[PDB]
């Protein structure tokens, strides 16, 4: 059991679900793996649009900060 | 948007879903709130069976450790 939601749910929530297959094909099936991605990882995955890279990276930053609060 | 699942999902996963209403009635609607509970909070909520208190507390401990790994 995992306390975190699916990558698919996260992508739809940030309107980047057009990239669902991009994450899956590269083995990024859990948010734990996604949260440790870099800009280069996103480019390698097929997300070359800098705007989309930033939306995803900003979201990752917010999810990490949210997870820090999951254990004060 | 929250990256964590519902209290209901967590309770069913640890077979403590008989207590769904106990959490809700006391305002524990998010896992963020649940993760900061103490034994006394569980008793006050109606979970008096020590075995059930421990199953829940042990789960909380595991979810917290899992969330630490959500930002290495």
């Amino acid at each position: 059991f995992s306390a975190v939601v699916s990558v698919g749910d996260w992508l739809q929530a940030i309107k980047m679900d057009r990239y669902k297959d991009n994450f899956t094909a590269a083995g990024y099936t859990t948010l734990e793996a996604v949260v440790h991605m870099s800009q280069d990882d996103l480019a390698r995955i097929g997300i070359t649009a800098i705007t989309h890279q930033n939306k995803i990276l900003s979201s990752v930053q917010a999810m990490r900060t949210q997870m820090q609060q999951m254990h004060g």
